[PDB]
């Protein structure tokens, strides 16, 4: 018996006890006791900085960036001691705006800014979302060796002093989620992103969970993020039960690379080899709200299942596929191995056709068995993947077709785990 997670509930899964290895985890590092008193000794000694107090003196404006409902970042940890600073150094509550960083993703409701940020700080500063079709809201920065053209919202760039605050994951093209990426792509226009998320950059090699120097993905988001500048970030980790088990705080790159390196220590889990089945979840909510993010649970299982192999993927899916664009690109390819033709050989750009991309990644390796009751069956089925009624079924059908010596992989959190292939196990 194992517990999947599965949008606020979890999923209750029976696997066969002669064939399922122990259940990939990340490693057990000790929460902080009082993650807000750690957040606030960080500000008066952070790393590459000089204190978020010190920043502030004599700033007019500042503008943060937070994550939207997609990332489970306890805000309020984070932005009680950052705002309580501000407002000693002289900033007025209308000086400041909190803007969330959506990416190419729909605006956070307001009920959704309500459980991101706590009603207090909703209902007291300004609260404005990211658009990233409107080029309007942008400004041009330069363009990069690579070609690509920084477009990053006037807000943030017109501040006069600029924090972000998120969350270290592993992430399918980034290697790791934040720092810099609150910037670019959580603030860039399409113009920027349909560059950086088009297929040069992610049919890297590299460009894949756990990799940063030589995937090209985070060198050109680094870089275009140290374009617009950044003050001040505040990161953390997250184990298995959401508690935060570290703080950074600081220059945006040194302060991100310290959390890269600890959660580093804590995600990866191994297998002595590939298996033929691996279930796997999209991380429960708020992450596994859309197919569009589920995709995350596909590509993060991965480097652990056999050529040939079948993933087997619980989510929730609460709020259906996805966006309306995303949801077009299925009627308008009807095979993935059309959908690559177009966007392979001409610059062809459709709003968020990289998840695309990245599940035609997973099924040039994988079958895919999907379980979920957010999206009916005959919908799944021409998303590319097979629906199956239940993760039992779905495990009982995969070993039928490989045979007694096939063995199962089970990764209850999904995306949030590095599964890696250790031999010397
Ligand atoms: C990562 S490539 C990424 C992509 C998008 C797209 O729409 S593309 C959006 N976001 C959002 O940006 C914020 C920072 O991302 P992080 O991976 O959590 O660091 C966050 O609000 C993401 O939802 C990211
Ligand atoms: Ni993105």
């Amino acid at each position: 018996r194992v517990t999947l997670d599965y949008g606020k509930t979890g999923l209750n899964v029976d696997l066969p006890d002669d064939r399922t290895l122990p259940p990939l985890t990340i490693r057990p590092a000790p929460p902080l006791d009082d993650p807000e008193a750690e957040v606030v000794r960080c500000l008066a000694e952070p790393i590459g900085s000089p204190p978020l107090l010190d920043l502030a003196r004599g700033k007019r404006s500042a503008c943060i960036l937070v994550c939207d409902i997609t990332r489970p970042v306890p805000n309020p940890v984070l932005l009680r001691p950052i705002l309580r600073t501000l407002h000693a150094a002289g900033l007025a509550t209308q000086d400041i705006l909190i803007l969330v960083a959506t990416g190419l993703h729909r605006p956070s409701t307001p009920a959704e800014k309500v459980e991101m940020l706590s009603e207090e700080i909703a209902r007291t500063y300004r609260v404005e979302d990211h658009y990233g079709t409107r080029l309007e809201e942008h400004t041009y920065l330069g363009t990069t060796p690579n070609g690509v053209p920084a477009w990053i919202d006037s807000r943030y760039v017109q501040a006069d002093l600029k924090i972000a605050t998120g969350l270290i994951e592993p992430h399918l093209m980034a290697g790791y989620s934040g720092g810099r990426k609150l910037i670019c792509p959580g603030i860039a226009a399409f113009e920027t992103v349909k560059l950086w998320h088009g297929p040069r950059f992610l049919e890297h090699p590299l460009a894949d969970c756990g990799f940063l120097e030589g995937n090209p993905v985070h060198e050109e988001n680094t870089r275009i993020a140290r374009m617009a500048g950044c003050d001040f970030i505040v990161n953390v980790t997250l184990d298995g039960a959401r508690r935060i088990t570290s703080v950074v705080a600081g220059d945006m790159e040194q302060a991100f690379l310290k959390g890269v390196a600890f959660v580093e220590t804590v995600v990866k889990a191994a297998v002595p080899a590939p298996v033929d089945v691996v279930v796997t979840s999209s991380a429960g909510h708020p992450l596994d709200l859309t197919f569009y993010q589920a995709v995350k649970g596909l590509t993060g299982a991965l480097p652990i299942v056999k050529p040939g192999g079948t993933i087997v993927i619980a989510a929730a899916l609460a709020e259906g596929l996805g966006s309306p664009e995303f949801q077009s690109l299925f009627e308008e390819h009807p095979t993935l191995e059309g959908f690559m033709e177009a966007i392979l050989k001409e610059e062809s750009f459709t709003v968020d056709q990289w998840q695309l991309e990245e599940l035609a990644k997973v099924r040039r390796k994988a079958r895919v068995k999907f379980v979920s009751d957010g999206v009916p069956a005959a919908v799944l089925s021409r998303c590319h993947v097979e629906p199956v009624a239940t993760v039992e079924l779905a495990v009982a059908q995969a070993l039928e077709q490989y045979g007694p010596e096939a063995r199962v992989a089970v990764i209850p959190k999904g995306p949030y785990v590095l599964p890696v292939v250790d031999p010397t196990l």
